[PDB]
């Protein structure tokens, strides 16, 4: 089953923090637990998951360094509220995606198969 | 198609640098350019990466914080040469993995999605 602190839905455990991290101290954190932040590669089920969530946003494995990108995966296929051109981390809420500074420290959610 | 400077090997582009840093800085390079530390998060397929070396060390996604781990990936199933106990940071070369000090200035390569 998922670790203590960890979640289970379908086939993989995710974690929700607590605390708040910048992006890429929320990407070492999942890299050093043995998962990495939440993606959605086949680019589908946001809103689903959203659903599970309320206003406050969660960093996830998406970033625009050479265009919006699913960390590891494809690029991004849907639509990312973008307020400013320099926000290059996504973040996940109930409403959808939004990018943000990376700078900004936002709870995170980590994700990786049951084993 | 891989950027230029990086190499592509089936569905990945790898980034051999020549310059050397220490491990935090290569995991740092690799981040910032959408890509990540390499590793073998299967425990397997070092020693056949590894013709493609020489006696060099590389940096690789490998760390001992909380055991051997890949980053992002499983626990090391496979033997890492470790002369002192001190040691946390991995690296790669023809003859297969070695623990050093995290401080040691080594070439890295980064792993990333072809596109």
């Amino acid at each position: 089953m998922c670790p203590i602190l960890w979640t289970r839905n379908g086939s993989h455990c995710y974690y929700f923090s607590m605390e708040k991290k910048d992006w890429n101290s929320s990407l070492k954190f999942c890299a050093d637990k043995g998962s990495h932040l939440l993606t959605f590669p086949d680019n589908q089920g946001v809103k689903l998951f959203g659903e599970y969530l309320g206003q406050d946003f969660y960093w996830i494995g998406l970033r625009n360094i050479d265009g919006w990108r699913w960390e590891g995966g494809p690029a991004l296929s849907l639509r990312i509220l973008t307020n400013s051109l320099i926000q290059r981390c996504g973040a996940i809420h109930r409403n959808g995606l939004q990018a943000s500074s990376c700078e900004v420290a936002l709870q995170w959610i980590c994700k990786k198969v049951l084993y």
